[PDB]
């Protein structure tokens, strides 16, 4: 679990969104596993606007942060779940690093700010849903 709080917005994994998130919906995209809801308090985080391919992510299953090199946002496949079916998740970045169920929501950051959140993983890999193209989170 985990979320990005920026201004009057909360960004979470779509498969983990709450009833409150859906009742205060701003935007959602099942193909990206993202959902953004509105909040009444000002958010604690800053968003990166860059093309960094190195950064640090939080891994709940190890209670530790790890440095990673990650790929450019692209399409990757993800098997079924209580949430989705075999598809090409878009805007997804892969990295060599640990992840397991329960790790979604961990933040990935570079020197410019928040890059995205853990959304996929498997066999020594970890996938992050990018948020750097969501320019509207700031204005
Ligand atoms: N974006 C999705 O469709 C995810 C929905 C939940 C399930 N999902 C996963 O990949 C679950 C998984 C499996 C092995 C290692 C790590 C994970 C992690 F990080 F939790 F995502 C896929
Ligand atoms: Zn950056």
């Amino acid at each position: 679990s985990g979320a990005i709080y920026v201004g009057n917005y909360r960004v979470v994994n779509r498969h983990l969104a709450t009833h409150n998130d859906w009742a205060n919906l701003v935007w959602e995209d099942s193909s990206r596993d993202l959902l953004v809801s509105s909040t009444t308090a000002q958010g604690c985080d800053t968003i990166a606007r860059c093309d960094c391919q190195t950064g640090v992510y939080y891994c709940s299953s190890r209670r530790k942060h790890y440095p990673v090199s990650f790929s450019k946002p692209s399409l990757i496949f993800v098997e079924a779940s209580e949430y989705y079916p075999a598809r090409y998740q878009s805007h997804l970045m892969l990295a060599v690093g640990h992840s397991e169920p329960g790790d979604c929501g961990g933040i990935l950051r570079c020197q410019h700010g928040v890059v995205g959140i853990v959304s996929t993983g498997g066999n020594g890999l970890v996938g992050f849903a990018d948020v750097r193209d969501l320019l509207w989170l700031d204005e």
